């Protein structure tokens, strides 16, 4: 009910003098350098454990309650992984057994080095499209059938190895916090545009048409044109099969989600549809009757290791950087969801290390890159997976297909694989609804979403990302560019001060002005700040100083020529007459008017706000005190320290007292480093609050 | 000296109900669209006078006091113009007579459309190098001695016309505020690196050696190799002539600065040295005796209008954007200084329009792009120039040489022109001391300087600028990435609250925590802010909620089987001892532990902090209230609003009250737009200050 206070009036210097301050030590780099080197016995044990996490989670396995659960989940995820690997290999434009290699090797590495316990490691569509684009370019710029397929495989393997190297290097240097530089709106726009890319790139398998290997910019418009200019040659059986598979798979997917609790396990529609399709095609000999395109024969076995090509490294460095960034971001975002739901910790540097090692091994043995998909991870998590033993069981399923029973997938058509790939794009395609929500909530975020979408659609998936990050950085300057400044007044005859234009019956003490800037002051808004302050007080102090210096010159002259009395009472001007004329100052002597006024020579004080003798006129002002509220100024830079110092000096040379209030102890400490305080500008201008400053002023004048 | 206050405790809602606000009207773009095109009489003249500024300053011209001064200034500046123009043409690699054209046309245009009264319009060293690079690129990409020269002249004219067009478009669209995007630290680094490029360029003329037209990246290193791989073919006479001219000018240059007042006029050393040099080279026949290179014969007269090449426009679009921006930035900076010294207003949009028109016309008549040189402008200003009339006298001097006296410059060597261009580099080279100064003052600005320098040396002048602007934007995120958060306490038994670790004898009311974050909270630091708050309070509220929900379920199990009576007065626990049973919820039903607790079924209150029956265990907490100080938080974004809601809701389910203090009225109005307030989070959580909230809590818990 009551707010009652009685204390003294405090400036920052006065407060510090009366209250003992705790001694603090400023840590030194050489001393700082020393902590890591020690390597005491106990420290060594923990650093090794961090690098090889399996040696910590495996001996604590709850066999009785976690073993059966992992086996059921492993069998379901391995089946899904085989099919997705075949389809994504189709997306990278090579034979489809390399997708099996890409589903096998990185999961085996992640079993030993990873920190997440719920994700499924392998390829996903956006990264496969990016790898295919990078591979087209390297081939074109390689200074001078099946030979063509031998060149594409080699280039894909080299790109994978280089991306893995970059990831591992970033993980060793402890830079795992680079994920903070991508906001949510950027990622939403990027993934919606990439879903449109993936949709367009599947049309050549639903129709069975032949399309060249276009490259960016405007890659998507070229592909669309190539397809419809030859629309008459569409194979009909492929189209009908694809439509049936899409239709049916989409319906069963909705049923699962709606009745989630009722069903013991989710229904496996993708496996069922594949069995029937393969069987009908083989049974009815679709390949020789309707001329459909099938998977064909695959060589049963792994390939021997190869060596990466330095020529390829030179031509694809920029693309590899983009691939590493996208892979890490997606995997980290997906892993974060599960860690929060089950409460366990997650280490980003170790994730970078593990993904890099996995990618390096896959490329050496002929695979392509990938981190994790949200759809396969949801399948693993939904069917009860507890740990990564589910991933090992899925990899064993993949191995059985690679070595023993790969011949059963020979009569399957590419239309069915394309239809499955298209059925997993509903989530990313519903993100278009974000446009209406962001428009109403926040307009800068709506702008980021739209710009990202257009850059990604018009430019490629590699350049669009860089352009989008740059534009997202520019919006931060857009936010703080023209801050909304104001004048404050007293409301209620207490210690409360608010905006002068919002309430009835406000009060302003005579001769005092209070100004507030609600933002940091850096190189991009110091001119705006100066212009607003000059508009707030009503005049320019440098003009007043020049006009005062000028009038002083005229007084000094008349005095020496015998027309001015120079009596203690005032300037008598014995010869009433005078002539007004401006002593023209040349270009090399006009700087004298900007100097501080010294009147020690004349025996009486010269009021500058009262009439001067012999018809000499200067503009008059009613202000004697100015208060600056800096409660919302977070930081300053060299540009702003320079601009601020010149503003204050000008006010002090015309006799106006200045004050700064509302700042913490850390702010003032930094100011000392910039060499801001000197004879003219002292540290005695800082006070704790606005009310403290007003009370001090009233006592001084009175 | 007493601060005495007696008032009521206020929450934001309560304050607003006792003080009547003022009528406020929301901004409406419909009116803005409508009102701007008033098309009134008084408004229409104002626009015409704005566009054609000469109609305003010429009528009111002080003939007695300014006419003699302008003529003296004009003659001095026209002489320097002829010499610099011939020199800059060598940098562009075209015949010398074209630099004379570039010094004549834009000044004539700037007479009518400009707003500045003290600058010299024409070509400068850095811009000339940028154009030369652009021409080389264009020639190397066109579809397949004098003829080669013919090709270079045409390409230079086309680039100039296009750059002028871009400047004009920006001016009409009112985008004159683009100068704010480049900081003083970036500009200093860029100019120092640029000067080094110019020094290297001169070497071929000083030694008289032949060098191929290299292109970026790493263009500077290539030229150096070419020069010293043939240093034994160096002409000695040329080198000796250059060294002497450089030695003499640098000295007389200092005297002007040392004895500035004792001189009625500055000594014209550049003109004197040229007359003596040419006169001696002519009488001694150096060309046929020592084999020195000379300017040679020039055709007397102008060229006919020529049309631009569309193909050239297509190959140089990126280059043209760089030229336009740099030209405007340099000119605006130089003109800003004199506007301040002489107190007159400058329009940014009109300057873009005037410069754009001058560059277009010059290109049509075969000249190259330019803006203003500080060294030439200093000459016009220091010799008494008053207005743009001085700019016109200089152009008439240029006309005389083109039309009538060009032939007296035939016997002059290129070594002397190169030596003059080098004697103006001293101011730009000295900018090297900024490294130590900025290192002492502020390290982010030192980093900006060094990165700009390195990017400009290695990548050249066009790409280095873009890379530097991007890095300068990234430093802003570097500044606010890891904010220094803290816990506050009461010091002195009054309304003052400071850092808990800085003073002796501080006080903390029990069950209360006060947390402060001194920065805005956007997508880049929201994750960091959450971790720090959880470290400050000492626990995680979601873990506490899950364990409570968990103990409640166990209690319910026993109650249903009759082991626990749960009568009104107290739990009865008829079965004395029990054995710990665990439910082990599966993946699909686990989220149930995150809900709000409802205990309505049990007729009595349950105190979580008090001990529970049958050895059930839940972690205990001491905190009952939390205060968040948001005075230095300037803005929020969609990512931080979502993040903050989650935290506030979690604290409220475990029964901890939350308060937000220190915000302004606008801040609160923005929050409503993001749909922040609902039935659990209410607007009654906002208070005016920290002391207001602490007093409210103590009364309540009383």
């Amino acid at each position: 009910n009551q707010y009652i206070v009685a204390r003294p009036v405090y400036s920052t210097n006065a407060f510090e003098e009366n209250h003992k301050k705790t001694g603090r030590h400023h840590k030194t780099f050489l001393d700082h350098l020393k902590v890591c080197c020690s390597c005491s016995p106990q420290k060594a044990k923990r650093i090794v454990l961090s690098l090889f996490p399996i040696a910590s989670w495996l001996p604590a396995y709850r066999l009785k309650e976690w073993l059966l659960s992992d086996i059921v989940s492993g069998i379901s995820t391995g089946i899904v992984a085989v099919l997705q690997g075949l389809a994504f290999a189709l997306l990278v434009d090579i034979p489809p057994v390399y997708g099996l290699y890409a589903s096998f090797f990185p999961a085996i590495i992640y079993l030993f080095f990873g920190t997440s316990r719920h994700i499924s490691v392998g390829p996903f569509p956006i990264l496969s499209m990016m790898v295919g684009l990078a591979v087209s370019g390297a081939v074109s710029k390689a200074v001078p059938l099946l030979d063509d397929e031998r060149v594409r495989v080699a280039a894909a393997a080299s790109v994978t190895v280089l991306s893995g190297i970059i990831q591992l290097a970033f993980g060793i240097l402890r830079i795992g916090f680079v994920v903070i530089y991508l906001s949510e709106s950027l990622i939403s726009g990027f993934t919606t545009a990439a879903a449109v890319h993936v949709l367009v790139s599947q049309l050549k398998f639903i129709f069975q048409l032949t399309v060249p290997s276009h490259t960016d910019p405007v890659s998507i418009f070229k592909v669309l044109y190539s397809v419809f200019s030859q629309i008459e040659k569409t194979n009909i059986a492929d189209l009908v099969t694809a439509l049936i598979v899409l239709l049916v798979v989409s319906i069963v997917k909705e049923i699962n989600q709606r009745f989630k609790d009722k069903l013991p396990v989710p229904i496996p529609i993708e496996f069922i549809m594949t069995v029937i399709a393969a069987g009908v095609s083989y049974g009815c000999d679709f390949k020789n009757r309707f001329k459909v395109a099938v998977v064909g024969d695959m060589n049963p076995g792994f390939q021997p290791p190869i060596t990466p090509d330095v020529e390829t490294f030179q031509n694809t460095v920029g693309d590899c950087f983009g691939i590493a960034m996208v892979a890490f971001a997606v995997a980290f975002s997906v892993a974060s969801v599960y860690s929060l739901k089950y409460d366990y910790p997650l280490d980003g540097n170790q994730e970078l290390i593990a993904l890099g090692l996995g990618n390096i091994v896959c490329g050496v043995f002929r695979g392509f890159a990938g981190s994790t998909a949200l759809s396969r991870s949801a399948v693993q998590e939904s069917t009860g997976g507890k740990t990564q033993i589910a991933g090992l069981i899925g990899a064993i399923i993949v191995l059985i297909v690679v070595l023993a029973i790969g011949f059963l997938l020979a009569p399957l058509q590419k239309s069915v694989l394309a239809a499955l790939a298209l059925g997993n794009l509903k989530g990313m395609l519903m993100q278009f609804a974000e446009i209406g929500r962001l428009w109403r909530k926040d307009k800068y975020d709506c702008l980021i979403w739209i710009m990202t979408f257009i850059f990604t659609i018009v430019l490629g998936l590699g350049l669009g990302l860089a352009a989008s990050v740059a534009f997202q950085l520019l919006t931060i300057v857009f936010r703080t560019q023209f801050p909304k400044c104001s004048t404050l007044a007293n409301i209620g005859r207490t210690n409360i001060y608010k905006n002068k234009k919002d309430y009835y019956d406000m009060y302003e003490p005579e001769g005092v002005k209070i100004f507030r800037c609600p933002s940091p002051i850096y190189f991009a808004n110091i001119g705006f700040f100066r212009r607003k302050l000059i508009d707030a007080v009503g005049f320019s102090p440098l003009r007043i100083l020049r006009k005062r210096n000028k009038a002083l010159r005229k007084i000094r002259k008349l005095q020496k020529q015998g027309l001015l009395q120079v009596t203690p009472k005032g300037f008598i001007c014995t010869v009433d007459t005078i002539k007004d004329s401006d002593e023209e100052l040349d270009n090399n002597q006009i700087e004298v008017l900007d100097q501080p006024i010294n009147t020690t020579d004349l025996p009486f004080h010269i009021d500058w706000n009262d009439d001067l003798p012999l018809n000499i006129e200067v503009p008059k002002i009613s202000l004697h005190s100015l208060i600056l509220d800096f409660s919302a100024v977070s930081f300053l830079d060299v540009s702003s320290v320079r601009g601020l110092k010149s503003i204050l000096q000008e006010f002090i040379r015309i006799k106006v007292d200045v004050y700064i209030v509302g700042t913490d102890d850390d702010f003032i400490e930094k100011l000392n480093r910039y060499e801001f305080f000197d004879g003219e500008v002292k540290s005695s201008i800082f006070f704790l609050t606005i009310h403290d400053a007003v009370l001090h002023i009233l006592m001084k004048k009175d």
